[PDB]
């Protein structure tokens, strides 16, 4: 199963339901849950750091991003938290508003397998990754966001600025499916 850290955003339940829909179990836990309690249960195959409003009140995600021995997906705030954790930079970009963003996939990566190189994703751009951490690379961009997605070149850590877990993201479930594949699931 996948543990979802609830960073307080309103789509946390859409993560659980989207995963269940492709036949993966998941559990929403408070974002203050210690990494050591998550990793005590060998049933936990991966961690998703959800979207939420305040990075200061998701400080515990920094420890999980740095020190977890399981695959991680950061969604919006989770993406930004991964960035900060590894000494990248994060800041205000555009106005607050959810919009369909045309996203370009810039390289061949496991996270976007069976996703067209061009797809519409549901995203806010209140905040964005400004400098990608050392030893990470950009997987995707839009006209307004240089870092729509990134991965750790040597750990199984993935960041998306957008929300794959809402139906408004084309191939959103596919992107979740792909992360689950890194976490040991097969979808034959």
């Amino acid at each position: 199963m996948i543990v979802i850290l609830d960073n307080g955003g309103q789509y946390v339940h859409r993560i659980h339901r989207s995963l269940k829909y492709i036949g993966v179990s998941s559990k929403i836990v408070p974002n203050t849950t210690p990494l050591e309690e998550i990793e005590s249960n060998k049933e936990v195959k991966g961690i998703i750091l959800s979207g939420g409003p305040d990075i200061e009140k998701a400080k515990n995600c920094i420890d999980i991003a740095l020190n977890a021995k399981l695959p991680i997906l950061g969604i919006c705030l989770g993406h930004q938290l991964i960035a900060l954790a590894y000494g990248g930079e994060v800041g205000r970009a555009e106005a607050e508003e959810y919009a369909l963003t045309k996203v370009y996939v810039d390289k061949e990566n496991v996270l976007f397998k069976n996703v067209p190189r061009e797809f519409n994703a549901w995203a806010s751009h209140k905040d964005e990754v400004k400098k990608v951490p050392e030893g990470f690379e950009i997987l995707a961009h839009s006209d307004i966001c240089q870092v729509e997605a990134m991965l750790h070149k040597t750990k199984p850590i993935y960041g998306v600025q957008f929300h794959p877990e809402v139906a408004h993201t084309e191939y959103g479930n596919e992107i979740l499916k792909n992360f689950c594949k890194v976490c040991g699931y097969k979808f034959e």
